[PDB]
RNA sequence: UCCGCGAUAGCUCAGUCGGUAGAGCAAAUGACUGUUAAUCAUUGGGUCCCUGGUUCGAGUCCAGGUCGCGGAGCCA
RNA sequence: UCCGCGAUAGCUCAGUCGGUAGAGCAAAUGACUGUUAAUCAUUGGGUCCCUGGUUCGAGUCCAGGUCGCGGAGCCA
């Protein structure tokens, strides 16, 4: 039915005559010529038309906004001051033989024009008129390029593409699940996967030697700008692998994928450790685009008058790490303020800072009220180690531990992006050897992955000192987003079951809940160890997207909400009794 | 850690030395000399031990069924008497050097051994062991194989591989949607997908010209051999074709694939009408394997003694067909019995037939409680008509046209299946020219295919008289099998409001279940058509399994239910109450 | 919801007439240098799906219930 | 659950001091042979998120609620 694509009409195809079918992007009526920009998957093209034949004509001044049209015609080779370089074939036309509307268009919403600022609400309620849009829709052809290219590789190393089940077993250790009513077994529910970890762990049990999926996973956790509660992830599994190998894999994969789409390349990986991008940037995931660090600085604020610093500064739970930011001695009291309540957002009791103004005149020419608490020498070696001079000012966080590396570490990426400090265009890197497991805010303790991840010790040295213990687990990190990450699996049980004492979990549980996983683990269970790649931050990143729900074909708000199909809705009484359930109100 | 896979060992490694990891299927202890039979992904290898080094001998004794270990050895052209057939590495050995146990297993449930009829309860409990099994094992790689080629195949034709969501508006016209509780919107809930139906077409307005999607599809309903709740689904769209090209696209497909795998040909597929399929074998979905077909006989017993047949044959609404089965005159009451009750259980009152002996001595000579009440010319004619002999038996459905259809169209298949009387191997075919509407038990109509396709008729035509209206739509059968089908859809909105009224949705579900739908009609939408394929079911085919849950990683029982991992389970009170919902006893 | 079949050792299953528990395989131990579904011997192993009812007595009979398989309904 | 910002014509938004509704763009109509974000003119277009309360009077003020965005909690 259609010949060629309008937006890939060359110089070649003059002379010969065409016919496309498309969308009326935007129509200009002259009277005596009318023009047409015709759109389709590969972009537009401009037809003419000249009023010999009255009836395409009177088929032309009807047309109107994204009206649905195929046009026969001849590619004529368009003047040379008619040119337009915005278009890819806008070195060229097509003289309008016939035309015929397949279908008639409303007039759209929004525009679909150059520089129109709606509007996300309006474009999610009329996301397919939203996706005709070429940026949205470059995005989305992206994903399906970047999916192709990342298969296309697993699939080269011998990995299976299995398929594992959505509808599972609900259990109250990880993220909130999704929850299914059963019709068939009354008072039980399903439970939407996290993610395909216990089912491609028992692949790997099962003697599938590398296995990979590009599934669904279900979160019913509130949302973010990179956070979905259904999101799409790239997993990856294989046996008898280290974490080198693993990780040597998985860099491979990203590094093709990066060349065969954006073509760029990334040099080498730095592998960073978890107590040391704890210590110079405050975060398990550093944005190395970002020069500004943090430096420890408590060693020198044991004995000083001022009692916020010497506080934690003796205090072996909590650290005063101090941040240079460079010719910012400038700024306004105003973006001080804005400063303070933003670490205030993170916990910080407040935010003590150092103006440098001049570093000749002592301890004048240091303008701040914290000046006078600090003995002159310890300040100055203090501005030595920060590499602090005249114009620069100076940060301060003296807290417990976490504090101040929550609050400096969020700090750093704002004035970071405020000041636009970005050295380079993309900063890949592996953070490994983190710490087995954490507390939170109460003796209880969790994996700071899973509770599946290999510990470095023995299930003996496990149980007793669990702070001690380091995982076998590893991130990977770009631009500051976290990309993904896995970790080598245990497979001795006895292990797997101290790891579940350790988490709280009796032997109630883990008979019932990961009975199974006991089970396969006890039947020959091969060393094995993976990892999962967030897809839709992936897609951002490559993209350059603002929010993930730009690289998202229909993508829900801050409420899980759809407002485009209003989901969601209200099931009539008889499909709820059926599952066996009640509301209230 | 491997140097290569013990099912890659091959003859031209010979002297090579060799490290390959992997479980130990069985054990065979001579004392003197110690055989393992090494298993992974690839196949099984041969280890032998002489006590020469006493510690690997020991570390061989030690070893029992399905142990995870590693060796290391040198790889012996074994003798010749010595030589395995069935083993690809079957004419090659490996000198045990040293071996190591990197993991102990417990004794597996069931053998994984030649012919041990387990026991598919016990084969789903422990399916990560059952999946060790190299027919399952082969079964997986061929499906994700498949899946490899089809993707291949559609990526090339310029389609794009996108997603869409699974949490989505519950509506109750389509199959039973199993509905998930909101957190953030009380007494809503989301449905999931049982199709990506209505997103495929918006993703046709959206201007891209071709889809594609491997999605999850789920279903409430119960199940049977080739029916799961959770089903994968390759689903297509396109904009600006029309059936014969979209038939040709997806014909193409599944050729180049049954190349690509299994290497066979198709010859042609035949476009079989949906009435004609009806009439001659009684089915939406004919097995062109078996050569039983179904002859209209009523017009010759119009005016016959016997009321049972010349009840419908004068009935407009009902038919009386004949079935021959050939050679099997000599079947045993018994028999008989059986396929009565067989055609009991789709409505049939009963079934007549006729036991043909000697066609040379007249009315005797049928042997048939029927045959009295039959004069001796129709009778005649009806056995020649029938292209019944000597030996042969013709069995009779008379009754109304859908109880015939039905119970002669299964007693077709299984006197087909029971006599062996497959002619061919493959047998694809399209059925076309679908009927619009039908109606179930009741004045209310449905659409056989979905509300969406497009009537061959107008808007007007349409909403008078809809039972002599057809469909645009078609459907891929192979083996008696649905394969998959789609249609050409409606985008003429007044059009898909006709077929919405006709189905007893008023303007007020028109508006809150398929308001975007509407609405995206309006704001021009092309002519787009679509088809989705059963992967499942395909694969079903293609490995030549009984069941679908042969071709499933993790399937689920007849009740929805996995034993494996005990889903569905018991949730907490908390996340219960938290999704603001009650349960009742 | 309906029809039909089924549940006994780790696995596949027999178990009569209602009379108080069996085989093969597997496992553990033993012997053996060439098997490849190794052979051979010794030994261990029971919530007869669950719950009740009738019996002096229940794997067996009755009733209800649970689970697994095929089908009907259902699967736009 | 908490912090912050936001809702006015189809779209982007102004709306003062509480005084009874506006712009640009778009649409419909008109003129023009060369524009490419065409130009120009005429005309149409309001559930000021919802609900109440104070006022002679509410887009404006108060209270509750709904929705949308960023963040905290949360996200094994
Ligand atoms: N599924 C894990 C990663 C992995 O175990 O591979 C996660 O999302 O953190
Ligand atoms: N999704 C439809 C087929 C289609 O519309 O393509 C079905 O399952 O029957």
């Amino acid at each position: 039915m259609r010949s060629h694509y309008c937006g890939q009409l060359n110089e070649s195809l003059d002379g010969q005559e065409v016919t496309l079918c498309g969308w009326v992007h935007r129509r200009r009526d002259h009277g005596g010529v009318i023009f047409l920009d015709v759109r389709d998957r590969e972009g537009l093209a401009q037809v003419v038309f000249d009023p010999d034949r009255a009836e395409t004509f009177a088929k032309a001044d009807r047309v109107r906004s994204e009206f649905v049209v195929k046009i026969t015609g001849k590619v004529r080779l368009r003047p040379e001051g008619a040119r337009n370089p915005n278009m890819a074939s806008g070195s060229i036309e097509v003289l309008g033989y016939e035309l015929e509307v397949l279908n008639q268009a409303e007039t759209p919403p929004f525009p679909l024009d150059e520089y129109s600022d709606v509007g996300e609400e309006t474009r999610l309620r009329y996301r397919f008129i939203d996706l005709r849009r070429p940026e949205m829709a470059a995005k989305l052809k992206l994903r399906a390029r970047i999916t192709s290219s990342i298969r296309r590789y697993l699939d080269d190393n011998g990995f299976l593409d299995v398929e594992t089940p959505i509808l599972g077993r609900p259990t109250p250790e990880g993220a909130r699940d999704y929850l299914v009513p059963s019709r068939t077994y009354p008072g039980h529910f399903f439970a939407l996967p996290q993610s395909p970890q216990l089912f491609k762990q028992l692949l790997m049990v099962a003697g599938f030697d590398r296995y990979y999926q590009i599934a669904k996973c279900f979160r019913d956790e509130d949302l973010r700008a990179d956070r979905q509660p259904e999101f799409t992830q790239i997993d990856i599994e294989t046996s008898f692998l280290d974490e080198s190998d693993i990780i040597g894999i998985t860099e491979k994969m990203v590094r093709q994928l990066f060349k065969e789409v954006l073509d760029v390349e990334f040099d080498e990986f730095p592998h960073m450790p978890f107590e040391e991008a704890m210590r110079r940037y405050g975060s398990d995931k550093p944005d190395l685009r970002i020069p500004l660090e943090l430096v420890d600085v408590a060693d020198q604020l044991k004995e000083v008058e001022f009692k916020v610093f010497s506080g934690p500064a003796n205090d072996p739970k909590g650290r005063v790490a101090a941040l240079r930011v460079p010719g910012a001695a400038s700024m306004p009291r105003s973006q001080i303020d804005d400063y303070t309540k933003f670490v205030g957002i993170y916990g910080a009791k407040g935010l003590a800072y150092i103006k440098v103004n001049e570093r000749a005149k002592g301890v004048e020419g240091l303008q701040s009220p914290i000046v006078k608490f600090i003995p002159e020498a310890n300040l100055n070696v203090i501005l030595d180690r920060v590499g602090a001079v005249d114009g620069d000012i100076v940060f301060f966080g003296a807290d417990k531990a976490k504090i101040v590396c929550d609050a400096l570490g969020a700090l750093r990426i704002k004035v970071g992006h405020d000041l636009k400090l970005l050295t380079r265009e993309w900063a890949p890197m592996w953070v490994v050897d983190f710490p087995m497991f954490e507390e939170n805010d109460d003796g209880s303790l969790s994996a700071l992955h899973h509770p599946f991840t290999s510990p470095k010790c023995t299930p003996a040295e496990l149980e007793a000192n669990p702070g001690a213990a380091l995982s076998r687990a590893y991130d990977m990190v770009l631009n500051g987003t976290e990309l993904g990450g896995g970790s080598i699996r245990i497979h001795d049980k006895s292990m797997q079951q101290a790891v579940f004492r350790v988490l709280g979990i009796d032997e109630a549980e883990q008979e019932e809940k990961f009975g199974f996983l006991l089970d396969a683990l006890k039947y020959g269970a091969p060393p094995h160890g993976g990892l999962a790649f967030g897809l839709d931050r992936l897609v951002m990143l490559m993209t350059g997207a603002s929010s993930i729900r730009e690289v998202i074909a229909f993508p829900k708000t801050q409420s899980a909400g759809d407002v485009m199909t209003q989901a969601p809705g209200s099931v009539d009484g008889k499909a709820l009794r059926e599952l066996h359930i009640r509301l209230r109100e």
